[PDB]
């Protein structure tokens, strides 16, 4: 459980995310592709993307990068409590998808290192503290989540 103080450092980073969504997007997806390639594996309509610049040019990657963040901030925003809003992203991502814990650990270290490099002023140690603590949350209702559903994780 995080105290409303720590979510207010979660937030108030997040407000300078939401100025230009598809921007952090991008940056997040690409750090997180370069970082552990093995990821890219699993999206068939982006495994041929091979360099950077292709990467930095598709929209389709763009677009999926506005969604994902988009659903993220959904999340933070409940502070905790998020159920129902986990429910269906578990289901698409443990039955369908199929993304290991490992990843989601994976994409939080990205988005860690995107905000501490665009936003130092608003992302000391403990805003970045808060929102590790923040994404850990998230991961471990997934898995907890992912074991009701039939899925390791
Ligand atoms: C911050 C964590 C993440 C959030 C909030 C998130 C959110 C979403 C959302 C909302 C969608 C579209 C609806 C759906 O299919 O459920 C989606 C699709 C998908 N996600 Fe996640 N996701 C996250 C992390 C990941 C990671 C780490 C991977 C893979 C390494 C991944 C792989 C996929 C794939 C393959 C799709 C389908 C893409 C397509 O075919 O269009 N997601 N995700």
């Amino acid at each position: 459980v995080l105290s409303e103080g720590e979510w207010q450092l979660v937030l108030h980073v997040w407000a300078k995310v939401e100025a230009d969504v598809a921007g952090h997007g991008q940056d997040i997806w690409i750090r997180l592709f370069k970082s552990h390639p093995e990821t890219l594996e699993k999206f068939d309509r982006f495994k041929h993307l091979k360099t950077e610049a292709e990467m930095k040019a598709s929209e389709d990657l763009k677009k999926h990068g506005v969604t994902v963040l988009t659903a993220l901030g959904a999340i933070l925003k409940k502070k905790g409590h998020h159920e129902a809003e986990l429910k269906p992203l578990a289901q698409s991502h443990a039955t369908k998808h199929k993304i290991p814990i490992k990843y989601l650990e994976f994409i939080s270290e990205a988005i860690i290192h995107v905000l501490h490099s665009r936003h130092p002023g608003n992302f000391g140690a403990d805003a970045q503290g808060a929102m590790n603590k923040a994404l850990e949350l998230f991961r471990k209702d997934i898995a907890a989540k992912y074991k009701e559903l039939g899925y390791q994780g």
